[PDB]
């Protein structure tokens, strides 16, 4: 079994023209591509080739005017950079910008073909800028095409319309993008851990509560799983895998497994204030490769301290590989707001799997 991995330099051609120490870096990726070559993981690995997407595929999921505003700013001036950034909700933009995004999709667009096609097993995607705050018609929260959706239509173009997909966001903010383009799809499971606070941390909206668990034909495939009251850890996350995560992916049967990798939820990062450990990353890890026959695309989203995003993808990647499963602490008992939020959440969607 042969794990894939993909890395473009170029990712970190995009950067912030206004603040050169905000936390969405190009270091980002090259840190932890450093930290792959290190620990001896990268060559390992089967190195997937970055590409381009294509306006068609980015068309998958979003409109012509977003898809044609974005791309403009490949020749604006700084004056112009400046003002369309401001049209956005938590965006910055470079003359760079968009071909980052491009590659960014389409290096998960290579990678998910490899998997689907059976040169490699499972695979992992170190890009930047992140997608999952992207919607159909606006970029949002440090995302211009939402990365993990365009790739769930993709493998669905590249196989068949009704390829059951599952999307686990475990990034410590809500995918707003990737609930709303599937909100209405069966053929999409998104399942998304957060930190919610009641609707006060970013992205703000009471979209992201339990009660959320989709529109139509896909009620019941939007399973928002959101914290509140404080830092969660390695043991809130692994009962949330236990009672919930796993149990309603086991009936979907995924055929393809996306994990909307941010690691902001570590330990260490600046942003998001829990303290999910590397360790805790491989264990949620290593339970979705039980899935799917092993088909799993690890997609970095968020996740800013340096060190901390760097170790813990690389235990990603050693459990995409085959390595065994480290040994995690002493996991401490529940909070009790995560014992509420399972509750919530298992009564939320006890009536769409009978598993639960
Ligand atoms: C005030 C509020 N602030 C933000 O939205 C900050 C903006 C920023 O960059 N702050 C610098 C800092 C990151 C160092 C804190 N963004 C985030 O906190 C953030 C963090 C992580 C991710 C992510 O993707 N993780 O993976 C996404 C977004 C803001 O702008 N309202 C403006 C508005 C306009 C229009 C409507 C509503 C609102
Ligand atoms: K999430
Ligand atoms: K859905
Ligand atoms: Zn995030």
């Amino acid at each position: 079994p042969i794990t894939g991995l993909v890395y473009d330099q170029r990712m970190m051609l995009h950067h912030n023209m206004w603040d050169s120490h905000h936390p969405e870096l190009p270091q980002r990726i090259s840190r932890i591509f450093s930290r792959h070559e290190e620990l001896r993981l990268l060559s390992r690995c089967h190195r997937i080739p970055a590409r381009l997407a294509t306006e068609e595929e980015l068309a998958l999921c979003h409109s012509s005017k977003h898809i044609s505003i974005i791309k403009s700013s490949e020749h604006m001036k700084p004056r112009d950079l400046n003002r369309l950034g401001d049209e956005y909700n938590s965006i910055f933009i470079s003359n760079e910008s968009y071909t980052c995004a491009l590659l960014a999709a389409g290096s998960c667009f290579n990678s998910a073909q490899a998997i689907l096609t059976g040169q490699v097993r499972n695979a992992v995607a170190i890009v930047r800028p992140p997608g999952h705050h992207a919607e159909k018609d606006t970029a949002c929260g440090f995302c211009f095409f939402n990365t993990a959706a365009l790739t769930a239509r993709y493998a669905q173009s590249i196989t068949r319309e009704s390829l059951r997909v599952l999307i686990v966001d475990w990034d410590v903010h809500h995918g707003n993008g990737t609930q709303h383009i599937f909100e209405e799809d069966d053929s999409v499971l998104y399942i998304s851990l957060h930190r919610y606070e009641d609707g006060a941390f970013f992205p703000n909206s009471e979209d992201a509560n339990y009660d959320k668990v989709g529109l139509g034909k896909g009620r019941g495939y939007n399973v928002n799983i959101p914290w509140n009251g404080g830092k969660m850890g390695d043991p809130e996350y692994m009962a949330a895998f236990h009672h919930l995560v796993m149990p309603i992916a086991r009936e979907f049967a995924p055929e393809l497994v996306l994990v909307s990798a941010g690691f902001d939820a570590a330990r260490g990062d600046p942003l998001g204030g829990f303290q999910v450990t590397p360790e805790g990353y491989a264990h949620l890890t290593h339970q979705l490769m039980s899935l799917a026959a092993g088909r799993v695309l690890i997609i970095l989203e968020g996740g800013y301290n340096l060190t901390s995003i760097s170790e813990s993808m690389s235990m990603c990647t050693s459990m995409l590989l085959g390595d065994s499963p480290p040994s995690l602490d002493h996991l401490t008992p529940l909070k009790t707001s995560a014992t509420v939020s399972i509750n919530n959440v298992l009564r939320a969607h006890a009536p769409f799997w009978s598993s639960l």
